[PDB]
């Protein structure tokens, strides 16, 4: 089996992109955000805090016919950027983009942070990340992609994401109209659950690549670009007036300014990220401020390449016994 569906950006910046799944029978459709960076696919339900929905399509597994709550289930999560969610569980059927998993665990929210209700466009999100991050308790369970796997064509899942545009997951193929020359191929370590990988290095807009490993996670649920210190101060060097504030949060960069590319290694290959993917705006509303999207790991303890790296590649998430991924211009 396959299973293709269309990813959108949820506003003008690209925050976070958003892809239907039919959940249920009949069926009800949420839109969730994909993450490759964690492994539980939760829900606004019914029996979300009715003070922490402000939007959000709900799922309500009482009108379900395949809905069966998991007996004794619950799951709590807490994301890299401090927001958080809990509940109990159900299981059901989830189809994404044509392809159906009987007995899914969907993991029902009770609570939600404070950054989830007021983002009125995510409805939960779908992890894709390694199944020994699942958060659900007594017994841990499995994603829709490792519950999928063996009935795929290829044990396989593709992100394109778009810049400022929709793109496309995939599963179970790879679609070889949608990125230009070869797929490069790189190790994974799933040692920490995550799709770890080593870039092989980068450079800073027409400047010489420098050769150095950079070990971190491809992860579709984190906006930006996060990096070493010392890689992300060579990049915003080359932006006169860009500078780190400590009251904003990160590296700003004059709105005026034109930004430079940043190309990274994958083996001997080489991804460009263009210039303008790397801004995200004023810090607010009519500022001449902006924000940078390539900002400094140091403090979240791991690198991540986040959409504003993978949005600039053909991204293969290759499930085979012994993981890897692949990255392709396009």
């Amino acid at each position: 089996s396959t299973g293709s569906a269309t990813t959108t950006p949820i506003d003008s910046l690209d925050d976070a992109y958003i892809t239907p799944v039919q959940i249920g029978t009949p069926a009800q459709t949420l839109n969730l955000d994909f993450d490759t960076g964690s492994s539980d696919l939760w829900v606004f339900s019914s029996e979300t805090t009715a003070s922490e929905v402000d939007g959000q399509t709900i799922y309500t597994p009482s009108k379900s016919t395949t809905a069966k709550l998991l007996s004794g289930a619950t799951w709590s999560i807490s994301y890299g950027d401090g927001s958080s969610s809990s509940g109990d569980v159900y299981t059901d059927t989830v189809s994404v983009g044509g392809l159906t998993v009987t007995g899914q665990a969907v993991e029902s929210a009770k609570k939600v942070s404070s950054s989830f209700t007021e983002d009125s466009t995510i409805d939960g999100l779908l992890g894709l990340a390694f199944s020994t991050l699942n958060t659900v308790s007594p017994t841990q369970q499995k994603t829709f992609f490792d519950n999928a796997k063996a009935s795929l064509d290829s044990p396989v899942f593709t992100a394109d994401l778009g810049y400022h545009a929709p793109g496309t997951y995939n599963f179970g193929f790879i679609d070889t109209t949608a990125y230009t020359g070869s797929i490069t191929y790189t190790a994974v370590s799933t040692k920490q659950g995550f799709w770890e990988w080593t870039s092989t290095g980068y450079a800073v807009g027409s400047g010489t690549f420098k050769s150095t490993s950079i070990d971190g996670i491809a992860d579709t649920g984190t906006t930006l670009l996060y990096l070493p210190a010392t890689v992300v101060s060579a990049y915003w060097a080359q932006v006169s007036g860009a500078k780190s504030s400590s009251s904003v949060g990160g590296y700003v960069f004059p709105c005026s300014a034109t930004l430079p590319s940043f190309t990274f290694g994958v083996g001997s290959a080489r991804i460009v990220i263009p210039g303008d993917y790397i801004d995200f705006g004023p810090i607010s509303t009519g500022s001449s401020s902006c924000f940078g999207g390539i900002q400094s790991s140091a403090g979240i303890g791991i690198n991540i390449f986040g959409d504003v790296a993978l949005k600039a590649a053909f991204v293969v998430f290759n499930g085979a016994t012994t993981p890897t991924l692949g990255f392709a211009s396009k």
